[PDB]
């Protein structure tokens, strides 16, 4: 299938070269997969979600996304126009308040919640979690991410936006999850993107158009925007039978566009998420 005039990031994920605007993907489109977006929540009523999104959990007085960030990440995972996996099921877990903040113990509880909650969902093709959040290093936070991955969930986490070595951030520094750096449309490392040997992959992160709250849309930038491309990619590949939750991060690294990004620091992977789709 072919989506013309797609967001640049979607076109980039299905391309061997920058500078194209059509997104190519197998029509299976992540059908029968699930992706949890652990974030400020998801405006499930947005027309772009088409009934495929819902809130399953909050830690605050509401499950409403009053920020917009979780909606944007979710729209990149699986919205009809702005998503990688256009037919996936989306589950919202509100660990971050409407300011985009959340205590580490709440974030941990959300990740353990998904590890159990997947047992209450229909996801024959596999389960992904997209974690577009971080703070300083915490072994508790890393361990929680490690359990979620261990339980059978493809975990994708933002490297962070400090233009620094992601070893000092969590859950970015957890070796067993998929740590995602950000690139721009000219294949430069995003200026804010974290880096380091703990990075597994890069996705589109700068000027990423997607859903927003109040049923609208906007472009914003961050390793938070790159993470859902990789999460949406994993869901899509799992529907295709190409990989599993334990192996998806490796499979994505293995099948990446290689050596193509500029300003990648020595010692950091030069790998750009790519679906390898032949139309
Ligand atoms: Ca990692
Ligand atoms: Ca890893
Ligand atoms: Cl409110
Ligand atoms: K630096
Ligand atoms: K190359």
């Amino acid at each position: 299938a072919a989506q013309t005039n797609a967001p640049w990031g979607l076109a980039r994920i299905s391309s061997t070269s920058p500078g194209t605007s059509t997104y190519y993907y197998d029509e299976s489109a992540g059908q029968g997969s699930c992706v949890y977006v652990i974030d400020t929540g998801i405006e499930a009523s947005h027309p772009e979600f088409e009934g495929r999104a819902q809130m399953v959990k909050t830690y605050y007085y509401s499950s409403r996304d009053g920020n917009g960030h979780g909606t944007h990440c979710a729209g990149t995972v699986g919205s009809r126009t702005y998503g990688v996996a256009k037919k996936t099921q989306l589950f919202g877990v509100k660990v971050l308040d409407d300011n985009g903040s959340g205590q580490y113990s709440t974030i941990i509880a959300g990740m353990d919640f998904v590890a159990s909650d997947k047992n209450n969902r229909n996801c024959p093709k596999g389960v992904v979690a997209s974690l577009s959040l971080g703070g300083g290093y915490s072994s508790s936070v890393n361990s929680a991410a490690a359990r979620l991955q261990s339980s059978g969930v493809m975990v994708a986490v933002a490297a962070g936006n400090n233009n620094a070595d992601a070893r000092n951030y969590s859950p970015a520094s957890e070796p067993s999850v998929c740590t995602v750096g950000a690139s721009d449309r000219y294949d430069r490392r995003s200026s804010f993107s974290n880096y380091g040997s703990v990075l597994d992959i890069f996705g589109p992160g700068t000027d990423i158009l997607s859903t927003w709250i109040g049923g609208s849309t906007r472009s914003i930038s961050g390793t938070s925007m790159a993470t859902p491309h990789v999460a949406g990619l994993a869901a899509y590949l799992m529907t295709l039978g190409k990989t599993t939750a334990a192996s998806a991060c490796r499979y994505i690294a293995d099948t990446a566009n290689k050596g193509d990004l500029s300003n990648i620091p020595f010692g950091t992977v030069n790998l750009l998420a790519y679906n390898n789709y032949q139309a």
